[PDB]
């Protein structure tokens, strides 16, 4: 693929991180534009200020000067599938329809059962119980080794940014949860109940594409400590 | 394709309806197995999905009645993944358009439905919450439509995903089913008849004209009878 590709994300967004992983896995040639957690020009990417976004094709332009020709795309999971469609050679999904369906179902488990709990527990200080159960549900869909469908796929691009932050926040004591709920979760994730999901995060954090788009625990940790809803 | 395909769904499920549309659009040789919603699910269904999850598809393995699932068949769940599955199995049906950009926009259209309207359909019709958000989300989905035709012009998985739900909410609305107040009832009907919602009104009847939808929908009256048996849809006395 030779069309130009620009990924727009706010500096520490897990949604942009999704697309960043996928572009790295794809070996894509792309421009990354990070906006500070908003400039007047961004209305030319998306009039509603929606982030992340990808511009595709049109002339090569600096990201703060998006062309009228380029196609503008939003919605992080669609962006994942889009990178895969543009770079089929990279096999960002497995080859078999059955395995691509399992990968997609894994992402559904995250979106439909865990995502909202993670937010309730870490950002709203709601009871932590449902979060742990949903984390276990996701964990139960993992095979005993490798990634969600064996090899790395869009499933990892989708969930890695969130699981990695959940752990980091948890290790750092960040989140609106009670001191007691904080302890319940910390012991939850260090217990054997969650050995699998913790190794999964480890294997994720070792992945080059993740390493490059994470920027390091220290940077994420400093961004982390500036989020009002983590207190 | 030459592997057997069997779709399992509870009768009248919009989620199974999704995959039903897709298999019709694909021209697939498939078997349909409807499970009664208000009966507690045959023991043999554990062999399709042990947690009783529906809808589900079995793929390949030996040709077999649906209540005799083979362990050699691959078993898939989650309705949006099932839509993408059907499309992957039958690339020649072009359930999704050919270019990555248009495919992305089809998936984004689905996300707008799931992110905004889906929960407001539940909240306004099944939980009785104020309906303003439902209308605003309806408008949000409407605004993603092009001037005419379907989400990305030609029919695509976008319609397979949203049609089962848009048809039922308008079905319910016309007929007065839902936990919503009667004031909010008249507000919704008046809004949907109004010019503000002409476009989504046009979209739903274009949806309803589609062969694959007609066949998998089985007529308003039976869907209406189905809906009148959903207790969560009823207002208390
Ligand atoms: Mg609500």
């Amino acid at each position: 693929c030779t069309e130009q590709i620009t990924l727009y994300t706010t500096t520490f967004s897990p949604y942009g991180h999704r697309a960043h992983i996928a572009l790295e896995e794809a070996g894509a040639e792309y421009t990354l534009c990070q906006i500070n957690v908003k400039p007047e020009w961004y209305k030319r990417v998306n009039p509603l200020g929606k982030v992340p976004a990808i511009t595709f094709g049109g002339p090569q332009v600096p990201p703060d000067e998006p062309s009228p020709e380029s196609e503008k795309l939003v919605e992080s999971l669609a962006l994942l599938e889009f990178v895969a469609d543009v770079f089929p050679e990279a096999k960002l999904l497995p080859a078999s329809p059955v395995q691509r369906a399992r990968a997609r179902a894994f992402i559904a488990i995250y979106q439909n059962y865990l995502h909202d709990q993670f937010r309730d527990a870490f950002f709203r200080g709601e009871p932590v119980g449902p979060f742990l159960q949903a984390l276990e549900t996701l964990q139960s869909a993992l095979p005993p080794a490798g990634f969600a469908v064996g090899e790395w796929s869009l499933a990892e691009a989708a969930v890695a940014p969130f699981l990695a932050r959940m752990m980091l926040y948890l290790d750092a004591g960040l989140g609106k949860y009670s001191e007691a709920d904080g302890e319940t979760m910390r012991a939850a994730l260090a217990s054997e109940r969650f050995a699998r999901i913790s190794q999964y995060v480890r294997d994720i954090r070792a992945r080059a594409s993740f390493v490059k788009s994470w920027g390091g625990d220290d940077v994420q940790l400093e961004a982390a400590k500036a989020i009002p809803m983590l207190r």
